[PDB]
């Protein structure tokens, strides 16, 4: 419970996607640290404030039908850093679709995640 | 080329990975910028410009026997950054090792890399396969 290892950070990164596929919206939002930033699609504003982490993600998930899954393993870093890829099956047009991702997340002392960066573009994005 | 478009960029990081595959450390280098900054192991000191990143990746790859593979897409973005997995596969002691990589690059306006993260660590090395 202080800077996660290498170790941990491949466990806070998969119960990060755990939560997310199981959809508890409010145990996502226990995960940032109070200064954390949301850039999602990277190249958009960091999001910021724990009210704002929270619409974020309640715009995402909240209609219960999401499921996120590693596509392969989550690469740790020493310095409390990592990045993951997975996917994401969703509805868009209103049609299922999925979505290829990857995220960095950097944990501060309190094992807390205070960035999280999503990559991914329509490049990634396939109608099903 | 201009910054790169994700199409861009993703067609960019898989000629890396390639050259990387190939091993022609000479066309690596020159996908950099000439004041580009890597950090492999990200957390390890930033390696800095062509000269230094070249002696870089001679001490990787000039012994020969790595090779390197992506296991999945390109995840890129509008701002000419990106993202991918991928696997180097290597004999250490003259054992076969598998290492799971996710590189993260930013491109400039033409279209070089000007800054490489590489994200892995001993949790991500397998010596059975
Ligand atoms: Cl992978
Ligand atoms: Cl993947
Ligand atoms: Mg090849
Ligand atoms: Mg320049």
């Amino acid at each position: 419970m202080n800077l996660p290892t290498a170790q941990e950070v491949q466990g806070l990164m998969a119960r990060y996607i755990e939560l997310v596929d199981v959809g508890d919206i409010e145990a996502i939002v226990q995960m940032f640290a109070d200064d954390a930033t949301v850039e999602d699609p990277f190249g958009q504003p960091p999001i910021h404030g724990r009210e704002q982490i929270a619409a974020f993600f309640r715009q995402g998930l909240g209609g219960g039908k999401v499921r996120a899954c590693l596509t392969g393993p989550v690469r740790a870093s020493h310095n409390g850093c990592g990045a993951m890829p997975f996917r994401v099956e969703m509805v868009w047009n209103g049609q299922p679709c999925a979505l290829d991702v990857i995220d960095v997340m950097r944990f501060d002392e309190h094992g807390r995640i205070q960035t999280m960066q999503a990559y991914w573009s329509e490049v990634n994005l396939s109608v099903r």
